């Protein structure tokens, strides 16, 4: 625990084995918000006994993050007992990640995302008549039933070419497993402990114990492979990944279960954001919508070129993710000893990029804590700097799902907001508050009401 002391970096006071986790009560967001205004520049702190350096400066998280990143911050923290999911590529390290990022990036190339258009536009259908059904009957929404649903159709069908029709079955197997693989909460003695003793991973590692529900791993790992049968009985993300056949059968159905529930988990949790934040913004829901209606008049489908031309779309959506980053911290373990603008960073030690905070530094962003899309506009984008605002993290393994989820989501929003309104309910939370997990999530899930548009 010596460590930052020697160092000359600040921080708060560790206890014995536990390190700094009892400040993690009131979760990462505010513990991070806390740090930066106490101490500055740069801090650091204990997860159990491992160090974690939190950086500040744009020209050092370049290089971290981009100039260094094969040399020396090229992995994440490691994470186990993870049993044959060390194949996935969001955890795999070194070489067999660089050869698994080469592998499946394009899955994502411009020409290969307008291919999804026309894919993702029947699910566009299904999402709107759930949606009038609602506003039918004046009920309220649950919107992360609903927009998960169609999270979970749009990324099985790009991917796997299959319809698994989940906008229909509210009950659907794909939906209720696929949430069950994440959940784990603030001190639930196992992560706590595995935290603070770090070498009982191996051991659990021996047992065949796993982070994830073997039910809910059995369940993926069977639905996977009955869906591989099907393309090798009559190109996308299933296909590119058959071809390499260096993927063994189990890798396949790794990195197939990362994209599942990146799929699922990840848009509707932000479309749930950007939703909450129109509803309660009415005036930009509005100015959206005139929007909307100027660049596809009178209903006229969406197409990738017509997304690039909405500009306060993508102001909006924007403003959302720097508010909501649901990755909260970009983080890479330090390889060897290494100095960058000026600082010694020891080998073995965790540097952390704070996106949540930083996302809120009065320093870079007037007026921290306020939604305004004004921020992106076209005038005012060029004092942003790109390595403050990191919702999709940088360099060469940044988020590698961006721009599909960029434009799903933005995808799902038109076909919405072309059709219906939002307002705020009864069971709406005002203000929203975060849950203390390990993404970004609502504490009680966001419900808002739905009107119909002119009549
Ligand atoms: C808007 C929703 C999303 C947000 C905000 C988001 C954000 C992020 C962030 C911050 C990271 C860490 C990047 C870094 O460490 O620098 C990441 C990694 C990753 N994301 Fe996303 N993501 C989203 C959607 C998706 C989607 C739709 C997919 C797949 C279809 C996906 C797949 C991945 C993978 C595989 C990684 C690990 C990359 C690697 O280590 O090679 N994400 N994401
Ligand atoms: C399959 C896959 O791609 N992945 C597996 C899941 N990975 C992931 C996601 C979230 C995450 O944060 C987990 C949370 C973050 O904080 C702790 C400790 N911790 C682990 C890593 N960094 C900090 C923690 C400490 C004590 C207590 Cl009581 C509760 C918790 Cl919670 O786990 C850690 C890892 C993301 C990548
Ligand atoms: C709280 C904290 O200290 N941290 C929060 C989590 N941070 C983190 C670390 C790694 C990471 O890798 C991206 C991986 C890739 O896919 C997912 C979902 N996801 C999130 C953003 N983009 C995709 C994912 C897939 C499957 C499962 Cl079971 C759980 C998760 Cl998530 O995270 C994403 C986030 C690590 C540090």
């Amino acid at each position: 625990h010596g460590l930052f002391k020697k160092l000359g970096i600040p921080g708060p006071t560790p206890l014995p084995f536990l390190g700094n986790i009892l400040s993690y009560h009131k979760g990462f967001c505010m513990f991070d918000m806390e740090c930066h205004k106490k101490y500055g520049k740069v801090w650091g702190f204990y997860d159990g006994q491992q160090p974690v350096l939190a950086i500040t400066d744009p020209d050092m998280i370049k290089t971290v993050l981009v100039k260094e990143c094969y040399s020396v911050f090229t992995n994440r923290r490691p994470f186990g007992p993870v049993g044959f999911m060390k194949s996935a590529i969001s955890i795999a390290e070194d070489e067999e990640w660089k050869r698994l990022r080469s592998l499946l990036s394009p899955t994502f190339t411009s020409g290969k995302l307008k291919e999804m258009v026309p894919i993702i536009a029947q699910y566009g259908d299904v999402l709107v008549r759930n949606l009038r059904r609602e506003a039918e009957t004046g009920k309220p929404v649950t919107l992360k039933d609903v927009f998960g649903a169609y999270s979970m159709d749009v990324i099985t069908s790009t991917s796997f070419g299959v319809n698994i029709d989940s906008l229909n079955n509210p009950q659907d197997p794909f939906v209720e497993n696929t949430k069950k693989l994440l959940r784990f909460d603030f001190l639930d003695p196992f992560f706590l402990s595995i935290t603070v003793f770090p070498f009982l991973i191996p051991i659990l590692e021996v047992l065949n114990i796993c982070v994830f529900p073997r039910e809910v791993t059995n369940f993926l790992r069977k639905s996977v492979k009955r869906m591989k049968e099907s393309r090798l009985e009559d190109v996308d993300f299933l296909q590119l990944m058959i071809d390499s056949q260096a993927l063994s059968d189990l890798e396949l159905v790794a990195q197939s279960i990362i994209f599942i529930f990146a799929g699922y988990e990840t848009t509707s949790s932000v479309l749930s954001f950007i939703m909450y934040e129109l509803a309660t913004h009415p005036d930009v829901q509005q100015k959206l919508q005139e929007e909307i209606d100027a660049v596809l008049p009178n209903k006229a489908p969406p197409t990738y070129d017509t997304v690039l031309q909405m500009e306060y779309l993508d102001m909006v959506v924007n403003e959302t993710l720097r508010l909501f980053p649901i990755a909260m911290r970009l983080e890479r373990v330090c390889k060897k000893d290494v100095e960058i603008n000026g600082m010694f960073i020891p080998k073995g030690v965790v540097v952390m990029i704070p996106s949540y905070a930083l996302h809120r530094d009065p320093k870079y962003w007037t007026e921290p804590e306020k939604f305004l899309p004004e921020r992106f506009s076209k005038k005012n984008k060029d004092n942003i700097d790109p390595y403050i605002y990191t919702p999709f993290g940088s360099g060469p393994r940044n988020c590698i799902g961006m721009r599909f989820a960029l434009m799903n989501m933005k995808l799902a929003l038109i076909r919405v907001l072309q059709n219906f309104s939002f307002k705020p309910c009864k069971e709406t939370q005002i203000p929203l508050k975060l849950s203390l997990g390990g993404l970004l999530q609502p504490e009680k899930p966001v419900v808002l009401k739905v009107e119909s548009r002119d009549g």
